[PDB]
């Protein structure tokens, strides 16, 4: 083989036809913005994470773990959703109808945004094969807001518990440290405390929210303090480090995570790939801690 | 005066009730974005374009002028469109409406964008004062496709013929370098020919098209090559030099121009400001071929 | 409204004759600079400041807050001051007499830099309506230098209490990590010792030193590590976290803090607006622990 | 189709299997990089072009074409050459035998570098289905050394002549403006009297040298002036505008082009991905000129 | 005197002959470079370290120091290793002549890199001298492949313990966080250990591994988390804190430290020059744990 | 030798006592700054150029040129004034001295800034022992401004003349694209004529105005248009192109130049050294300019 299927995320195979293969783990790409208030996130970040993950796909075992997840789980690569240049319409119908085959198959997924706004149609397709679910959700932003439309950005975690695809009871927000309502039934863990407590004290307090509900674990990169995560288009001051961030990641590692994504990457105000390194690097954390299972 | 009111584009006065001033001209920024195939533009057009216009501040009398654009014309700049963050629609209301009170009570506009979208409201605003006007269009791109929606990115110079807001027929789009219409009635003169004939030879097939009809000029920067305005959304490689822009900017002098604006600076793709210094540029010498009639 | 008087740090009104005006706080920008022995400060500061600091207007009570600092304080933004692009005296005169004019008309201020020479002005004024103060510092740099000329950088705290501005011995520096003169009377909170030790304990000992004197807060960007705020000139390794930094500047609610300023953003070195947005994040908490007392 | 097999150069359809394709042209990436005296090219160029290339995918004629390449070629990607990533001689080994494997089959190629040392593997391959070629090769540099080793950079077009893989005395070098052997028969059109003369007349000396031999065409992208390509491992200044560039390629419609590359795309150095661009525009026309034959 | 002898490391003395000169100690680049499967360090890391030092040279005495190294030690730059552009084997000839030359002389050495594989012929110099000796090695990464050649990047130490030139059993590698070999005999303190656990707690441990042998000191950038250090190659997430690093190499002074390296700055991937800064403190701290015994 | 002493510019031998060497040129940087109403040049554009200008090194006779320099002229590298850290008296006076110096000693001077007003030290030094010269100056601004003070930025061609250092009458301006006065007796070849006209035509009308004085060449790297040099602190759209540049100092081959200068380079403006690069090739051009006449 002098060229080779070897040109998705850590290097893995691509399958443009991923619904009927043996995969156990699929890799989207939704490289989908919307006019903001702030910056806008452009229509590289599936782009930017695949490329720097080569840093990682050296490593035949990943540090720390004692094993190689590659050969526990068949992950493949499928590219990017045609409809991520569509509106949030267009965008969110096609990304679940994409998602409601890749879980009708009995894949799961890694997806890759793109705004945070591509977490409300996988929610959707996941509710249906999973039933209600615990949302694990890093970010410095809530995405409560409940008095836009039902397509605006920062609104997806009102929509989703009205629409009864998540409890946001047994929910938790890692790392916020902007304007909050107190009273949603979300968790909020501020940027301020989890900097604060220990890991282990946070990962306790995470378990006893989620319980044994089945969870959907979003991370938008912008959770990760400016000078780690530059490159988005929201930053916040007061973040967490990387070193934490994929700590409390490793201590998810006994709930029952049934879908995933890692979103706002902007590589237009990304510095040296730190940012899209560090989106690469959790999700890699989050396919280990699938396959410590197995 | 410890503190001032000179914190305006070229440091003018600011006025943020324009419409019953003693001014002759307005600056008004529209930081208006719309979600795009490629980059999109941010909110820091106006901001970029009034901060680095301090660099041509302290000419008396701007090269090559012999007389001071501000010793003959009252200038302000209002700042920016509130509505400049709503969609499509919203922002083309609220500035049509702008445009509109500002044009009935005599004041001229020079505008900053912003996507090139901008400049649709302005010339619906503009017919009804001037009458059909002919566009000087400075761009890589045409922006005449006729297939997409009312509100889409690419689409204000298909529709503004259509409502009879510019006669295509004494319209004129200069430095284009991508797929184009040849029968749509605009006479296309491409980068290609534009970079290989003289300014003179150019500006004279300019006032034969457009004769003496009332001007709209409207200025993208896209059209400068990459090389001299990296800052923008939609590059094209082989495109003008900002010594060839400026002098066909000048020779535009003996036209009607009626109104004009500076589009597509992006200040997130911006190299060292050179982008938004020549936007700044471009606009100071639409201001002087104004005033070069007083 | 279609344009507007919200042009200013965190959109808020500017009013350029701000003594006899309402307000209760105003912000004055003071783009000036000086040649140094390492990078210069520039002239942009106050304005990347504002720019960047729309990203925390959108949030109705900032958080951690559980009110609108804008419902309990009227703050306007005066824009910049006109002899910042004097000398070192030319400032400095002119700083200080529209200091004196502020504060004998019962308003405070909030002041962003430009050089760190900016807060020698602003102290002279501030002694003259509220007496001999303590000094809060937060700085890589004691700027105690005694060997240089009275305009020099780096001497404004040897100059101050010579004068009687501020007690030395009630003063506080936190940061501190190059050379320094032990037995000048301030206490020295070195970064070393500030990122051991808990953010509690730090405050106690804060408040201790200060007792009730009357408060100056001057804070150099360049206390936050280089990860954090590589946008300025003299930037030294192993400092503080802006987690730490804003945690630190919350504490000092308690204080009877009378005026303060933040200063050394250099736009020219900034990555992705992350030090103007630490500046922007620490001047917004400044206001919000003065209206938290109101 | 959610998800697409539109991942590669312009969104083209990969091919992993293009050998026995129906492919006309295949696309292959050589992220080939080699210790310089000078900076390293890197990993990326391949990816950088391809991921840039999306902004000349939605023409359907790409100006100034009157017909749409794709309909006319069958054009795919293949990706990577596996062993860009061993040293010189195992990537030749690798490269040469990708090349005449396709070349076998049918298949004629475009080559993305990398350190130009991929167009002597690259060269060999051609040659042997050929014959003895001209080069046409765009440069700042003419690559002639000839005492160095024989997997040294900048070396290859000594290596060429020798193995009887090209004809110096019908190979032309445009661009150059660096030390050069004048007596090595390679006709050096340099970049100051390439400046100063008019396209045609330059195309027509060209034709005249190269006559009807079988020509490979090598890009160089260090050809182009700094200020049109600053991504690049060795940049000169005084170099060609990307105008005079492209419209140098166009002008090569009528020779009889058997295979092309372009290389020294090196991101880390690019400035808001000019320098890609300009890669890709220039790749997009080499197969126009060949679509431009059926 | 109007121009000076003050152009190196520190504004300190050049000397070109350093072997018989009056130095204690001597600095020496090495700005050598190899082909990785990542990016590239470049040739400038030297240049980039020396240039940014001169932000520390005003300290007469280093904070926290109560002494001026400069009084205490005699120290020289003798410039650049001049066949640190040859390849890996001439290098190191090259390099380890040069090493043994300066320790045959009573110098000892402060180097900087260039690759990480400049250690290997440093340690063959040093282990003659000073005899088998203790590594103290901070890095995200062991270099300690054991199946690639005698002179590939990331082998120094597979082959440094098989040549006999550190005892593995007394070295200690910290800020470890990509795969390594448990049972090779060195005590891997893995970033994630040392970011939880106290300054004081991880010395006592290194001083217990190390004993009374002597020890090379290398310290590999990488080693700081990239939102600290990202000019560098191959960025890890997760690494420590300047604050951290600077605090343990602090911790080093009371061990027998024979000679030292800072490697692996990559100029083209900083960021406001803050990597070269922190690799141009940490080597000013180097020698003052030196000056601290005299 | 392992280490050497060819560690300045195109690695020229450093001689920190130029004054009774054999050197015929010797190299001295002046990295000298002041407060300026735009932005600061900064304190490495000696070193900048120093770096960057290893690209040329490799060249034995540079192009076009058919001899070494090197070959023919003596030129070493004295390194940098210590006084370009004072202000711009302490700077100026022992400039001069140094000037003064070397030229007493039948040395001559190229001599690299730092600000633009380094010229007028090296003037008063140059009139003293070749007499009242013509000034060829290339530069975006006249610098003749009259209403300033002795040693402000912007004023050296007023002072000049007025001091009879230079004949204003023989002396020209190239580049100029900003306000100038049209009766001080130069002649100004502004960028919209020199950009319009052919090299041999400007330069036939350079060598009229000259005639046989002997002539200072002075030139400010922002005559380049922003394209070519973005590194400079007063950035002018519409300017020279390097290709352009270049050409007209080589066309200066025939005239009496008995010093010059390269001043203006901004490196924290600078993208991926071009503007530096600029600045050392048009350097090399002026050297071999005059090893032309040897
Ligand atoms: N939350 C954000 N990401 N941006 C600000 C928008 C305001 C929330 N509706
Ligand atoms: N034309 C642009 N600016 N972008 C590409 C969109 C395609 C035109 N409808
Ligand atoms: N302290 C600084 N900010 N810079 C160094 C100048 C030396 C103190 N006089
Ligand atoms: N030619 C280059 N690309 N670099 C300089 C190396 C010297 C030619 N042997
Ligand atoms: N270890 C590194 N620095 N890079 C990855 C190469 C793989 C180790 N042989
Ligand atoms: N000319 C400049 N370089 N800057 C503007 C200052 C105004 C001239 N006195
Ligand atoms: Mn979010
Ligand atoms: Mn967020
Ligand atoms: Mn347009
Ligand atoms: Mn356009
Ligand atoms: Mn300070
Ligand atoms: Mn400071
Ligand atoms: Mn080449
Ligand atoms: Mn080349
Ligand atoms: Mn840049
Ligand atoms: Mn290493
Ligand atoms: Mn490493
Ligand atoms: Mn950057
Ligand atoms: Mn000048
Ligand atoms: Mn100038």
């Amino acid at each position: 083989s002098l060229v080779s299927n070897a040109f998705g995320f850590l290097r893995l195979p691509m399958n443009f036809q991923p619904y009927d293969s043996d995969a156990d783990w699929v890799i989207t790409g939704v490289p989908f913005d919307m006019a903001t208030s702030g910056r806008a996130g452009g229509r590289h970040g599936p782009a930017a994470i695949r490329q720097v993950s080569t840093n990682l796909a050296w490593e035949h075992n990943r540090f720390p773990w004692n094993f190689d997840m590659r050969e526990r789980l068949n992950v493949v690569d499928c590219g990017d959703l045609v409809y991520a240049f569509g509106d949030a319409r267009e965008m969110s119908e096609k990304l679940q109808a994409h998602a409601e085959k890749l879980l009708a198959a009995g894949k799961r997924m890694l997806s890759f945004g793109g705004d945070h706004f591509v977490t409300l149609p996988l929610l959707r397709a996941h509710a249906k094969h999973f039933g209600k679910m615990a949302l694990v959700h890093f970010d410095a932003h809530t995405d409560t807001y409940a008095n836009g439309c039902e397509f605006d950005h920062g609104t997806m975690f009102y929509t989703a518990p009205k629409e009864g695809l998540i409890d946001p009871n047994h929910s938790v927000q890692i790392g916020i440290r902007t304007e909050f309502d107190k009273d949603n039934g979300f968790t909020v863990l501020d940027a301020c405390q989890v900097n604060d407590r220990s890991v282990d004290d946070v990962i306790a307090q995470v378990k006893q929210i989620v319980g044994d509900m089945p969870v959907y674990l979003t991370f938008d990169i912008d959770c990760l303090d400016p000078a780690f995560a530059p490159g988005t288009g929201t930053p916040v001051i007061g973040g967490l480090t990387s070193d934490r961030a994929i700590k409390l990641v490793r201590g998810l590692k006994d709930l029952n995570i049934v879908g995933m994504d890692v979103v706002e990457v902007a590589p237009a105000y990304d510095q040296s790939e730190i940012t899209a390194l560090a989106a690469a690097t959790l999700a890699l954390e989050m396919l280990y801690i699938q396959a410590a299972k197995k």
